[PDB]
């Protein structure tokens, strides 16, 4: 896993995507809103993003994955959405270290963690992290 070090979350995501795009058959796109993410939660969100992308590339057999990062004042929203085959989260969740670790990173930063994956809907991961105005 890449590490952010000096970079903002947005910059880390964009740089990772640049590298991935050269190697992978899925189209990987980002929609990153320009706003300051609190330094304290950036690493956690980057670790979630990397796992979500990894799972999409390996497991979805889709053609496109989108990473979105939006500011909604009281919270930020991180969404990773693919158009692939989907899976049953319940069947996998408790035996799955990747999913369990994303959920734990979210908890550590006080954020919700949701996975919506249905046969015709692909897989969508959403994390809403609180922001203090
Ligand atoms: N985006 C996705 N599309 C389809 N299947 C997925 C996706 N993400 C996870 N899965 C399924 O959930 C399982 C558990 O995910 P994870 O805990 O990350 O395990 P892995 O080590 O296999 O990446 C995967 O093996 C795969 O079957
Ligand atoms: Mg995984």
């Amino acid at each position: 896993g890449a590490m952010l070090k000096d970079k903002s979350l947005g910059e880390g995501i964009k740089d990772l995507v640049i590298d991935l795009q050269k190697k992978v058959p899925m189209k990987v796109v980002h929609e990153i809103q320009d706003f300051k993410v609190p330094k304290g939660i950036e690493d956690h969100l980057f670790r979630i993003t990397q796992e979500a992308i990894s799972n999409t590339l390996r497991h979805s057999n889709g053609t496109k994955v989108t990473v979105e990062l939006f500011n909604k004042d009281d919270y930020l929203l991180l969404r990773i959405q693919d158009n692939g085959k989907g899976f049953n989260v319940d069947e996998k969740l408790e035996q799955s270290y990747g999913l369990k670790n994303m959920r734990e990173r979210a908890l550590e930063i006080g954020a919700t963690f949701h996975i919506v994956s249905l046969p015709d809907s692909g897989t969508r991961i959403e994390v809403k992290a609180p922001l203090n105005k």
